[PDB]
């Protein structure tokens, strides 16, 4: 009932902004794939990948070093769809806002997001 | 067995050579109160807050932008939560990984996100 207030939105903002461009409908598109993925898991494997940078950076500035870089190396395998999630959030946070593409990709894709995002928290 | 025992003894001669502070703990202390966040909710927060920066950016450059714009707030007041995991990732993520209080603290916070990131597992 608010949906059709918002249909009337998109498309009189898409005339004015003159089929269409996708954006987000292929990050919908990979979404119940990643039922299993939590948060918790997330920030873990961020605090792993900085572990496996830091242990390089100190290399290059050892049976230590070696051993825990081998294990980090070893656990990340255990976190590869988490890793995914983390560069999908990096890929949509690096979009230009400015352009004509992906405001048009945006503008079609709006009504998928929300009505996914108000699914989402019923 | 004698695995952590290996791990535990990398950190320790690894820490002779780098002569406590702490970095990842705090994450650590916050990681059960995110027992409900989702990375399906993490990734459509992305969304919304892009839709959010988006119709504003296009404002500057209108009934139906102001209308689209409330609905996102509006429903983003569901999403707090996902939004402060989003903050804390990019926070953790920036951390001057060639600095010796992070390195320090570091060093210190390895074994317990270790532990925590091998039982997300087991």
């Amino acid at each position: 009932s608010e949906m059709t207030h918002l249909e009337t939105n998109i498309h009189s903002l898409q005339e004015h902004y003159k089929v269409s461009k996708s954006v987000f409908v292929p990050h919908l598109n990979q979404l119940n794939s990643k039922a299993s993925c939590t948060c918790q898991a997330l920030l873990l494997e961020r605090m792993l990948n900085i572990y496996e940078e830091l242990f390089q950076d100190m290399k290059s500035e050892r049976k230590d070093l070696d051993h825990l870089m081998d294990e980090v190396k070893k656990l990340r395998g255990n976190y590869k769809e988490e890793h995914k999630v983390w560069k999908e959030l990096q890929e949509m946070n690096s979009v230009k806002v400015k352009n004509g593409t992906i405001r048009g990709g945006a503008l079609n894709d709006f009504l998928m997001v929300f009505d996914r995002a108000s699914t989402e928290k019923h």
